[PDB]
């Protein structure tokens, strides 16, 4: 009851206004600039933050589950734990530190193509250092999130997803989170409590529908520059 609702483990998000990628594309600079001491002062490790997710998510049956981008096995080893290693396939570019008997295949996830699954694990994405053009970060994820919207927009999509968002201020996160709500008729943008500063990670997770995408990213980025602020400065 009081249990099943979240809950301090994730923000709450209401909408607001604000252009989402200009207050995005503003912190990211901000923090770009912040010194030594600010940046660090506010700024296999998966297996619990997805099982926190999927606490999230009442728990649900994986059944046939590709986790992509599945890295050293963090999400894999969850699942294989929750269900046995028979339903998983793990797909990544090589290092694998879970299970061997998980199904795994090396291939480049914007090359691969879709097939029908239960469940969809996405926990790719990078965050790019400070030397860099900002565009080069937005547009490097985003063509991971097209990768991911072959799986999702297919005949028959996930029935279960958890779907991590790097950058999910850009036009074409927030338009493809849009669509695979349309899509499926369901999904929730989190944001963990707990995460890092550092990064505006957030998760797209397959519980029931919660719409105006754009205005809790807004929230969001417009709510972590608050929190950057009051941790980076001292005194």
């Amino acid at each position: 009851e009081v249990y099943k609702g979240d809950g301090y483990k994730v923000w709450k998000l209401e909408p607001s206004l604000g252009d989402p990628l200009e207050l995005g594309r503003k912190t990211k600079t901000e923090m770009n600039a912040m010194t030594h001491d600010e940046f660090d002062r506010m700024k296999s490790k998966g297996y619990d933050k997805l099982r926190v997710l999927l606490d999230l998510m009442d728990r649900p049956r994986l059944g046939t589950t590709v986790d992509l981008c599945a890295g050293r096995g963090g999400w894999s080893e969850l699942v294989k734990d929750l269900e046995g290693p028979k339903g998983i396939t793990a797909v990544s570019l090589w290092e694998w530190m879970a299970d061997p008997a998980i199904h795994r295949i090396n291939a480049n996830v914007k090359h691969l193509r879709p097939w029908q699954v239960d469940t969809l694990l996405f926990d790719g994405g990078e965050a790019f250092k400070r030397d860099q053009n900002l565009r080069k970060e937005e547009n490097f994820n985003d063509s991971l999130l097209d990768a991911v919207d072959a799986w999702m927009m297919q005949p028959v999509p996930p029935r279960n997803f958890v779907i991590k968002i790097q950058v999910p201020y850009t036009q074409k996160a927030i338009a493809l989170l849009e669509k695979w709500q349309v899509k499926t008729g369901k999904g929730r943008l989190v944001r963990l409590a707990g995460d890092r500063l550092s990064n505006t990670v957030m998760y797209f997770l397959s519980v029931r529908l919660e719409t105006q995408i754009r205005g809790r990213v807004t929230t969001f980025v417009r709510e972590l520059a608050e929190r950057r602020k009051d941790r980076s400065l001292t005194a």
